[PDB]
């Protein structure tokens, strides 16, 4: 029955999306992904996924509100599930409303309007990839006396998130997700689909695919960065929650399969980290790197002493599977990096 179900995945080349599609194909779903070019789609179909159940459509700019109209006109009677993972390109700008906020909101509104136009009674489930940033501003992320849950919202306004590039990016995620819930509320009787959102913290984990022989490109930066720093190199400053990419992918799939996930914001978060946390874990699990990478200041910079606590009890109860912990993430991520460089 899964092969009788077509799932549309926007932004199919992405880090999260590739794991979603791998998992979907492993469950014998029919998948149409959207890609920015024929060469990317072909590389995906024939070098990465290698499946007759993966098709692709070209969608170049999700800031265009009509970007998904051709897809749903062509396939509007077949797509039962939409996993909307695509985000606008993030680039340096000082015009945050024009270059960040408006494209992010249109990036959500567009595909929903396409569904309303061409597939209102066919699409049964939509899952939108959102962000921890819809739950908190950057300015509210470092309050050890507060608490963030799935019902928390980033409190910034359209105007005050524009003070700086990271805060504006956080605001773009907030307003993009708000647009999804607002669309659903305004169209409750016009469209059939049920909506959930998957809202991840900082994403760690192994690449779905590595092409060998290459400098290795990795989709989550900080672990690969630390692995390649020398002993005396100055340390980056990075603190957030962490979540494995494969758990995010699995959550998206449950979020269209399971009726208990309907209408929920799912906070995809396994634990807190600072760079010290990562160094401690990497040094412990990879003897070959001790004395080669930084040690940092073990015991300093505990994330509990810096970050607003995150309580995602609801999400963990509803998803019903155990998130990978930091040790597993570091083992899988670092061993993939080291083996790939060994092979090249």
């Amino acid at each position: 029955a899964n092969n009788n179900t077509t799932v549309f995945v926007s932004g199919a080349s992405g880090f999260i999306a590739q794991h979603i599609i791998r998992q979907l194909l492993d469950q014998n779903y029919k998948v149409i992904g959207s890609v920015r070019s024929t060469e990317k789609g072909d590389n995906l179909k024939n070098a990465i996924f290698k499946s007759a159940n993966f098709n692709y459509e070209i969608v170049k700019d999700i800031a265009d509100l009509n970007a998904f109209d051709p897809v749903f006109e062509k396939h509007g009677k077949d797509i039962k599930v939409v996993l909307h993972t695509a985000s606008p390109l993030n680039f340096t700008t000082t015009e945050y409303e024009k270059d960040l906020l408006i494209p992010a909101v249109n990036g959500t509104k567009g595909i929903l309007e396409s569904i309303k136009k061409y597939a209102a009674q066919t699409v049964e489930r939509v899952v939108v990839t959102s962000s921890f940033a819809s739950h908190t501003s950057t300015v509210d992320m470092c309050n050890t006396k507060g608490k963030i849950t799935e019902d928390s919202w980033n409190q910034d306004t359209w105007e005050n998130c524009q003070t700086d590039a990271v805060r504006a990016y956080f605001g773009s995620k907030k307003f993009a997700e708000e647009a999804a819930w607002e669309f659903l509320n305004k169209n409750k009787d016009t469209v059939k689909f049920k909506l959930a959102t998957v809202d991840p913290v900082y994403v760690f984990g192994p690449q779905n695919h590595i092409e060998p022989g290459k400098v290795l490109n990795v989709s989550s930066e900080v672990i690969n960065q630390l692995v390649h720093l020398k002993k005396d190199d100055p340390l980056p400053q990075v603190a957030c929650g962490y979540i494995d990419v494969r758990d995010i992918a699995k959550a998206h799939i449950l979020a269209f399969q399971k009726d208990e996930l309907i209408g929920q914001r799912l906070l995809l978060h396994s634990g807190l980290f600072t760079v010290q946390t990562l160094l401690d874990a990497i040094n412990e699990q990879f003897p070959e790197l001790r004395g080669k990478i930084p040690a940092g200041e073990p015991g300093s910079n505990k994330p509990e002493d810096l970050l607003t606590p995150i309580d995602n009890t609801k999400t963990k109860k509803l998803l019903g599977f155990e998130f990978r912990d930091l040790k597993t993430i570091i083992q899988d991520t670092v061993s993939q990096i080291l083996e790939a460089e060994n092979a090249s």
